């Protein structure tokens, strides 16, 4: 059965990758190779030219991702070669380094071996490649809640940190054979922080809030064709709500509106006064504000909204069906202004596409 | 087929409502009558006491209100007696009267004869019974864009607008038997309205903005055991952002939000200063405002989350499934600031229950 779901995956992908290639007579001669392959070996190599237009169709896929105009530029990267720990270490700063490009963020996937037998040759403990500790010891709390799990288990593995709000992680990752993971800590030359401050509010500094540049999502699977890439990287640039309305506004992360309130001088104590939709607005200004005035890629929910709607535009123009998970799409902050709001969306599957996976922690 | 539909849903009905109010061993001679006079009749009447608890299940039952916590204490008002066009008038006259209640909000339904072979007895055809009309004219418009069609049918009876942003419709309504609907102007001493004031922005009134006291749906169709109420008129009070995040703000409808940022003084020009989302908040501060100084009810959405949470503990407390739809139930600003944004509903349609219904018009 394992080989017959791998066959049907590939044919598929096959026929509608290299469809939308242009290569459409040279099919039949790449599915008869693939299913001696098949036969042979039990599964299947991809081209370099599939792999990477594999992981576009995913990211065009990506249901709950307001970004997917920008699917065809994805930048990936090939690493399907690496065997040792120092060469996935290196792959994953490289990723970084290129990915930030300076602040100028190019959303960039990096592919490592994909599982063989669902054995995963390499396995990213890692949620993003770049994210802060989190502590919770007798009541007292430190850095972001998110983390608390992740942190913990590198703790266990020999790794402190110095229990500031914004410690990062190391990066952590085990290879195929190896009983326990390896970590080893980010070069801080490497991680670009934004300090968040406003426009017009000189007090929002004493906050002392910032931010990472670069979200890079590095625990989900790729799944192209059949073949499950468990281990690829990706990232984008953010939307700004992401930080300021859930990263640093929601109870069980930074939990920040009531600070925010007091530095931007309102009060905090009636639901009538709308205290916390104003410190929302305020937050979410001040993190736009602070990211485009160091010269880090952001993009803010309304302008992201007009980008999808020309998503759905492009995809009607090509014929495609367009699949979309509403609940997901809608920014969290003033979803009734922008135009996703009104329409709703087939939430339905396609292949190829990127899909969550248990966390060997908990 | 007709007959054993009803059947099959008052036997649902009845043995519920029963079981509610502690009448469970009534049931069965209950259920007899109602076989008999389905026999005969084709149909069947709910006593005073079926009707009354069988509108405060479908307000439980409505998966879209957030204001549910309230449904036993809904005023029930039933006018299946009236019989001819001014009774029907006086009713809904009365309605509007005693939901009001000088400002202290009732929540109430007035309940008219039901359909018979699907002929409807009365059929009213306002949206709501409280409502601005709407004007568009050789590019021209005035008004709620979203009574434009109803707005024309009235002209096209007689009926004439003053053609301001805020003129009331009149009620009305076609009879059994009639080809055409009457109408009747409401009587302004009848109907509270409130001018729209900020705390603490003193021009904010020169936007002139005014919005109705009381929310009066009169387009659904209440089904109680298997019975179809089509002309069912109900109403609570509002959530602050119905009114300012909706009604005032969506750009098909009074589209106020450029007009808004002016008056609060900051610019309407770029997409990262947020200015849309900073006037929604002072837009809906004012709302609330405006409602609580001048003495009508009203609920902001935090509250309202915060009664719909108890809501939820109540029917798991009485071990009854909740049902809930989550893309209506979240509030239209700082949706992820309540605890409905993290939690999932199931979606799936109880009876008793509200059911929207085609208008004559289009
Ligand atoms: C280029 C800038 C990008 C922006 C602004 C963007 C925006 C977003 C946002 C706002 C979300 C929702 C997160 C949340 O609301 O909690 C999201 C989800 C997602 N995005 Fe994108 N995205 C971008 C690039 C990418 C790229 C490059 C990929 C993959 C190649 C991708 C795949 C996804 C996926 C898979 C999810 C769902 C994640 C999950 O289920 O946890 N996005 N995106
Ligand atoms: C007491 C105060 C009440 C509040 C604050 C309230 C709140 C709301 C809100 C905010 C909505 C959604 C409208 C929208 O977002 O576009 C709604 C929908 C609804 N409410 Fe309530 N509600 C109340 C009372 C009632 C009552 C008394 C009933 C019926 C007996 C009722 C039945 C419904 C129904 C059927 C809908 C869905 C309407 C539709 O599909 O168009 N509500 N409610
Ligand atoms: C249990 C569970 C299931 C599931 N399917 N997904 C999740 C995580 C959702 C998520 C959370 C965060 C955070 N913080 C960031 C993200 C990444 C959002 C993102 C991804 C990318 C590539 C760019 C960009 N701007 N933003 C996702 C949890
Ligand atoms: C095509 C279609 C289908 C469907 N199921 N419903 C609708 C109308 C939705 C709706 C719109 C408005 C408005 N304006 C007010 C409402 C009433 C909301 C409400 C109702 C009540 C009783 C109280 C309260 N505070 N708010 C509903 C259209
Ligand atoms: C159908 C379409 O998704 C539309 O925007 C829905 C979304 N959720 C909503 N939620 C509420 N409360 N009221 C509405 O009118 C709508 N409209
Ligand atoms: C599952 C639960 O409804 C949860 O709140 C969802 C709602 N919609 C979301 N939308 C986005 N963009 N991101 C999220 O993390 C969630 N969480
Ligand atoms: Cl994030
Ligand atoms: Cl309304």
């Amino acid at each position: 059965e394992e080989k017959e779901i791998l066959w049907n995956e590939a044919k598929a992908f096959i026929a509608a990758c290299y469809q939308e290639l242009g290569k459409a007579a040279e099919v039949k001669d790449r599915l008869a190779d693939i299913k001696s392959e098949i036969d042979l070996t039990g599964s299947y190599v991809h081209t370099k030219e599939e792999l990477e237009h594999g992981a576009k169709m995913a990211w065009r896929n990506s249901n709950r991702c307001i970004g997917r105009l920008f699917w065809n530029s994805l930048n990936v990267i090939d690493r399907r070669d690496v065997r040792t720990k120092e060469e996935v270490r290196d792959a994953l700063f490289h990723h970084i380094e290129t990915a930030t490009n300076n602040g100028k963020i190019r959303p960039t996937i990096t592919i490592f071996p994909p599982e063989e037998k669902g054995e995963k040759q390499v396995e990213i403990w890692n949620h993003q490649l770049i994210r802060y500790a989190g502590y919770e010891s007798d009541g007292e709390r430190i850095g972001d809640p998110a983390s608390c799990s992740l942190t913990a288990a590198c703790e266990e593995l020999g790794w402190r940190g110095e229990r500031t709000d914004f410690d990062l992680l190391p990066l952590i990752f085990r290879m195929k054979g190896d009983e326990q993971p390896v970590w080893y800590e980010l070069p801080r030359s490497l991680v670009i922080e934004v300090p968040i401050t406003h426009p017009d509010i000189e007090a929002f500094s004493d906050l002392e809030l910032k931010w990472y540049g670069v979200p890079i999502i590095s625990d989900m699977k790729l799944e192209v064709g059949g073949i499950h890439y468990n281990a690829a990287p990706f990232n984008g640039w953010y939307m700004g709500t992401e930080i300021g309305a859930r990263n640093l506004a929601d109870e069980k992360r930074y939990d920040k509106l009531k600070k925010v309130a007091s530095v931007i001088g309102i009060a905090a104590d009636y639901n009538t006064d709308l205290w916390k939709d104003q410190a929302l607005v305020e937050l979410n200004k001040a993190v736009l504000h602070s990211y485009k005035k160091q010269g880090v890629s952001i993009v803010d929910h309304h302008t992201a909204a007009s980008q999808f709607k020309r998503f759905e535009e492009q995809a009607e123009e090509a014929g495609r069906k367009l699949t979309g998970d509403w609940t997901w799409l809608i920014p969290p902050i003033s979803p009734a202004a922008t135009h996703i709001f009104h329409r709703s969306y087939d939430n339905s599957i396609v292949k190829p596409n990127y899909f969550y996976q248990d966390k060997p922690y908990e």
